[PDB]
């Protein structure tokens, strides 16, 4: 790899800041957040940089009242790389007291796509839990009212404004489902035009062209509930899931005319039940897959990115624990995390961090992480 014989380069600091912090980010209205989770990022066509996030206003759980806030960079080439780059806190949508989440954008020439889950305020993936309120919240069911809904917004000006979220449920989640989950973190365009998006045992795929897209559903047999997908350099697509339970990422290839091979346990890949990332970096020699999890069975504290260099990206390196460079004062990192390719050549990653002040429970605060750095980085780690 060439890449190797450039000099490393990596900065990291706390995009997203919880409550706890000094310089806490609040929109302009004043409204707060006591945690930040699920990271999404995407470079825009101008070089701009978006990173989204759910706002969680009263504690860090996945339920109650969440919005879906967002950066920008302030300008279309500083690539993000100092914290004074990047504009103050600003929402897509917070309407009611519902939850907006998962936030799972894919860019097309320009148009940004952002896809979104939602539920009612007052349901919980488990249901039996108490809200801020006092109230008790309802399992999410298979009713309109009670179940997880599927949104899009666009954005036409780089990010500047957003469309009304337009609820896709009834044409891109199969009839009967109750629990439903989109990404979260990036879709993809492919070499052929299509745009894909993953999503609870599916993809979500936009055909056309830019500016009349058509959405319909690619079901997958046995995907995960939050998943990721890729082109691989051979030009077939990669999905590359959170398992059920705790132990390997579980993957399948395929492609949008002829389905997907079914999902298997990718024993390279080691992961607690959590979110991961991949993403496509190059397609000439040498071609390259980045992927980022925690590369552990049972803890989200491992953060490792890693390159594969194979057509179908059946095996990866070892890479580089981000706790190689860590950040002080935005708690433990580990957790979700998205990438994408900024204007400059680097990898650009958001990544979880929790305080852990309250354990486990709804009081601990979660902050979210921003970090760049090159391939050379990657390569010259300690154990390659």
């Amino acid at each position: 790899d060439p890449a190797k014989d450039a000099t490393p380069y990596h900065v990291e600091f706390p995009l997203f800041r919880s409550a706890n912090m000094a310089s806490a980010d609040k929109l302009s209205t004043g409204v707060g957040f006591h945690s930040f989770r699920i990271p999404a990022v995407v470079r825009t066509t101008t070089g701009r940089i978006l990173a989204f996030a759910e706002g969680r206003r009263h504690d860090n759980r996945d339920f109650g009242d969440i919005n879906l806030v967002y950066k920008r960079t302030k300008t279309t080439s500083d690539n993000g790389a100092t914290l004074s780059d990047w504009e103050s806190l600003r929402e897509v949508v917070g309407s009611g007291d519902g939850t907006w989440g998962n936030p799972t954008p894919v860019v097309d020439n320009g148009t940004i796509y952002l896809f979104l889950s939602w539920n009612n305020g007052s349901y919980s993936q488990k249901g039996g839990d108490e809200l801020p309120d006092g109230t008790i919240t309802k399992k999410i069911d298979t009713t309109w009212y009670g179940r997880r809904h599927l949104y899009l917004t666009t954005s036409t000006d780089d990010g500047n404004t957003w469309s009304k979220p337009q609820d896709l449920t009834k044409e891109l989640t199969p009839d009967g489902w109750s629990w439903d989950a989109v990404g979260p973190g990036n879709g993809i365009k492919l070499s052929s035009g299509e745009l894909v998006v993953p999503a609870m045992g599916r993809n979500i795929v936009g055909r056309g062209t830019p500016g009349q897209r058509t959405w319909s559903v690619q079901r997958l047999n046995g995907a995960g509930a939050e998943g990721t997908v890729c082109e691989t350099p051979d030009g077939k697509l990669y999905r590359n899931d959170r398992p059920s339970k705790a132990g390997y990422r579980i993957v399948a290839r395929g492609t949008l005319s002829d389905g997907f091979s079914d999902f298997a346990s990718d024993s390279g890949l080691p992961d607690p039940a959590c979110q991961g990332s991949v993403l496509k970096y190059n397609t000439d020699a040498p071609p390259r897959t980045i992927f980022l999890n925690s590369a552990s069975s049972d803890s989200r504290r491992q953060m490792r990115v890693r390159i594969s260099y194979d057509a179908d990206a059946a095996k990866y390196d070892y890479g580089r624990k981000l706790a190689d460079a860590p950040v002080s004062g935005a708690g433990y990192e580990g957790g979700y995390s998205s990438m994408t390719k900024t204007a400059d050549y680097k990898i650009g990653a958001l990544v979880e961090s929790d305080f852990f002040n309250d354990g486990t429970g709804g009081g601990s605060y979660r902050s979210i992480i921003w970090r760049r750095f090159n391939l050379s980085w990657i390569l010259n780690g300690p154990n390659n």
